[PDB]
C-alpha cells in the first residue's frame, strides 16, 4: 500500500508528490487528513528558498493553522534524508510537529535527519525553484495509490 497527492498552486503551478507511510505512518496519515479537508487551501510558503529548500504551511502567512495534529521526531523505519524533492514535516523534537512542511529542490546533507521526511516530490519540482516568497497553495489533495 502507498499514497500520493499534489499541490496545486494559486499561480497556476503544480507540484506532484508521493508519500511514504513506511517513512512515517503518522505524519503521512495526518498530512493526508488535512489535505483532503482542504486545510492547506489558502496556506502559503512563508520561507521560500529558490533552488534549495522551501518551507510553507502558514494560513495566509498567519504562522500556524489549527491542524490539531502534533508529532514527534521520527527516524523509523526509513532514513529521513533531505535529498532531491524530499518533503519533511517541521518540528524540533518530541511532540513539536504541526502542519508546516518543507520541499527540497537541492539536497541538503545538513538537514538529513533534522526533520521527519514523509513524502517526496516526483514532478513539478521546478515550481519550487521558481516559487515566490509567500506563494499561495490553492488545492492540496492526497489519495491512495499502491
Amino acid at each position: 500500500m502507498a499514497k500520493k497527492g499534489y499541490i496545486l498552486m494559486e499561480n497556476g503551478g503544480k507540484i506532484e508528490f508521493e508519500l511514504f507511510p513506511n517513512e512515517a505512518p503518522v505524519t503521512v496519515a495526518n498530512f493526508e487528513k488535512l489535505a483532503n479537508e482542504g486545510f492547506y487551501n489558502g496556506l502559503t510558503f512563508h520561507r521560500v528558498i529558490p533552488g534549495f529548500v522551501s518551507q510553507g504551511g502558514c494560513p495566509r502567512g498567519n504562522g500556524t493553522g489549527d491542524a490539531g495534529y502534533t508529532i514527534p521526531c521520527e527516524t523509523d523505519n526509513n532514513p529521513h534524508r533531505h535529498v532531491t524533492g524530499a518533503m519533511s514535516m517541521a518540528h524540533r523534537g518530541r511532540d513539536t510537529g504541526s502542519c508546516q512542511f518543507f520541499i527540497v529542490h537541492e539536497p541538503q546533507p545538513h538537514l538529513d535527519g533534522v526533520h521527519t521526511v514523509f513524502g517526496q516530490v516526483t514532478s513539478g519540482m521546478d515550481v519550487v525553484r521558481t516559487m515566490k516568497n509567500g506563494d499561495v497553495m490553492k488545492e492540496v489533495k492526497v489519495f491512495d495509490e499502491p
